[PDB]
Order: C-alpha cells, then structure tokens, then sequence
C-alpha cells in the first residue's frame, strides 16, 4: 500500500478558471483506470 | 498592446510522462480556439 | 432490474482510426465515474 | 480539388446529451490541428 518510486510527476498551467475544471476531469478519469489496473481482475 | 490582464491561472500534477504528454495535448487544443475567438470576423 | 431507462443516445463520426482510439479511451473514462456514481456510499 | 480520399471513418455511441457536447468539443479540437498541419510553412 503506498511505498517506493510512484509515476513521472510533470505539471501544467491552465488559464482560465473554467476550462480549468474541465482538464481536471479528465484528470481524475484516467488515474481512476490506473486503480483499476493494479486490481484483481476478478 | 497584449496587457497582462490575461484570464485565471491555475495548475495541475499530471503523474506519469506517457500520460503527461496526452493531457499537454488537449491543453494547446483549447487554447487555439481562444486564439480563433479574437478573430476579427470576415 | 436494468431497464431500458438509460440516458439519451447520440453519435460521433471519429475520421481516423488514431485519433479514433484516442477518443473511445475518453468515453469509456467518463462512463467509469456513472458506475462509481450509483455505488451505495459506505 | 479536395478528392473523397479521407482519412478512415468510425463512429462512438455517446450516451447523455450533456456528455455528448463535451466530447464533440474534443472533436473539433483535434480537427483544428489537422488543418494547421497542411498550412504550408510561412
């Protein structure tokens, strides 16, 4: 749970406060797959 | 000319490079139909 | 059980096969979070 | 001039109208670039 070297860590400025939460859903979304990748297939 | 009253300016932490450059991607889209908006109409 | 009560149903036309995979990763990005969204909270 | 020699041509189902719009934008905003690519260099 939690321990050595996690993924790259890059950034990016996004202008403008509306298109902002727009890019942060698309965030969440893919780092929601890669939960889903480490977890038994079942 | 220009002026720095440009819109907000926030940020975000895209961990992973592979996934790093796909988000770069969608940021330049959107920003290039803001440069099409302040385009005189014809 | 289920029902045929879901959402609306649009379409795309997609032109590329690349850029066509690119888009369908989104989509199935998006309907993950309507999965998690009904999910009894605990 | 033109010529129906296109790239290839898939499709999405996009379930949600609310959803739809959102990528839809996408669309277009990939589209954009394709026509900056053929811009000949200046």
């Amino acid at each position: 749970k939690k321990k050595p070297l996690d993924g790259e860590y890059f950034t990016l400025q996004i202008r403008g406060r509306e298109r902002f939460e727009m890019f942060r859903e698309l965030n969440e979304a893919l780092e929601l797959k890669d939960a889903q990748a480490g977890k038994e297939p079942g």
